[PDB]
């Protein structure tokens, strides 16, 4: 759906063929659109267009510029290279006054991820943010480089994490635990189907508990944990459950149980978005958890901003024996990415 916005003086309009860019790890679709310019108003004006990844948080605030392009596009500098399909329907269709750009991702950044906090949270609203922008500016002899706010556009743009072509290993784990008072070992191997997940996409845990002990195993949990690490200006900590299975069955003294649970980590698993990573505005609807952020090897983690990962965490509870006062829990988890199938 090809969408437009006029600056508010008429000036300078812009067309984008798309709101959400696709990054599948391969590479990144680019910011091809057009610029209709009214030539009576921005004539002795200079026309540009830029993109601007920015790191928020936060009156209190903290931004910084994960990259930023810029362009100009009136009066044509001549270097624009080959025009793609859109571009050329575009100014084909439009008219003259017509000038089309181009706003390359690099493969440094991150993909959008807002965050609002929870009342139980310490740390404040952040995120990355993705902003086209198309401005008119001009000099006098009383002022350089002004440039008005009615003659100037934003587009916000949503910069979409895909799968690559590969994929990790086997998700894999296994634990083991030795009680107090007694050597004998609760072991617990839990494997994943794979190692990357879509959202939407059924999680099979494949869970193994040999109790050698003799503690009973009343309850065995499964759960998918979304840990969010805020990595600029403050370093908030995230943990929260995004899907949620029990076993409905347990496992006696020195017996053993093997079986598969299938969780499904969803956003509207529950009602609460705060103190969530999400990938748009939180009261939006078609709003869903955060992909699993990519870190490209050789990357210092903190130009991310906000680091997001899941695991599945399978939780044990055992019984107490005589004399304990309360039950016991034991728990391990093993990674796994999530995000959108591929191209």
């Amino acid at each position: 759906v090809i969408f437009k916005k006029i600056s508010r003086d008429k000036s300078v309009t812009i067309y984008l063929g798309k709101r959400d860019y696709i990054d599948h790890v391969e590479r990144v679709e680019p910011v091809d659109g057009v610029v209709l310019v009214d030539p009576e108003l921005v004539k002795g004006k200079r026309v540009y267009v830029s993109l601007t990844c920015a790191f928020r948080y936060g009156g209190l605030s903290f931004r910084r510029d994960l990259y930023f392009s810029q362009v100009q596009v009136f009066p044509p500098v001549g270097a624009s290279g080959a025009t793609t399909r859109l571009q050329e329907s575009l100014i084909k269709k439009l008219g003259a006054n017509t000038y089309p750009f181009l706003l390359t991702f690099p493969d440094y950044l991150p993909c959008s991820v807002m965050l609002q906090p929870a009342p139980q949270d310490v740390g404040k609203s952040c995120g990355v943010d993705f902003e086209i922008k198309a401005f008119a500016t001009h000099s006098t002899d009383v002022e350089e480089d002004k440039i008005p706010k009615k003659s100037s556009v934003r587009l916000l743009i949503e910069k979409v994490q895909h799968a690559p072509r590969d994929m990790g290993p086997q998700p894999r784990a296994e634990a083991s635990w030795q009680f107090f008072m007694s050597d004998k070992p609760l072991r617990l191997a839990v494997s994943l189907s794979k190692e990357i997940y879509y959202h939407g996409e059924p999680i099979p845990v494949t869970v193994a508990v040999t109790n050698s002990t003799e503690k009973t195993v009343k309850k065995i949990k499964v759960l998918v944990e979304q840990v969010t690490n805020v990595v600029l200006y403050s370093s908030d900590y995230y943990i929260k459950t995004v899907a949620a299975e029990e076993a409905q069955e347990k496992v006696p003294p020195n017996s053993s149980l093997t079986k598969t649970l299938t969780l499904v980590p969803l956003l509207a698993n529950n009602r609460e978005r705060r103190g969530i990573a999400l990938d748009g505005k939180i009261k939006h609807e078609d709003t869903n958890l955060a992909s699993s952020t990519i870190i490209k090897e050789g990357i210092d983690k903190t130009v991310m901003g906000i680091l997001v990962s899941y695991q599945i965490k399978v939780k044990l509870t055992v019984s107490g024996l005589l004399g304990e006062l309360t039950s016991s829990e034991v728990a391990t988890e093993v990674p796994f990415r999530l995000m959108h199938p591929q191209p």
